[PDB]
RNA sequence: ACGGAAACCUUGAUUCUAACGCUACUUCUAAAUAAGCGUUA
């Protein structure tokens, strides 16, 4: 989607994707104390990230 | 027709017994198989 063409434009491109709403889960360990307090700030960063 | 003749420096003996080329040591450290879609129509 182009802002200057204001319209979308298909391409040669074919991926296989997982489909919207999919749960998947991931465990993350961490063992000092730096990153602990980075991966319970995960959420509030990606909102800072996305903002 | 010689201070000469005859006479084994010889027999039996394991350079042998015991003794771990052993003790400790992560092929380890970061890293999205991912980015770009212009211009014409």
């Amino acid at each position: 989607y182009s802002a200057k063409t204001n319209k979308a434009k298909p391409l040669p491109l074919y991926r296989e994707s997982i489909s919207p709403l999919t749960k998947i889960e991931f465990e993350i360990t961490t063992t000092t104390d730096e990153a602990g307090r980075l991966i319970e700030e995960l959420g509030k960063r990606a909102q800072a990230f996305y903002k």
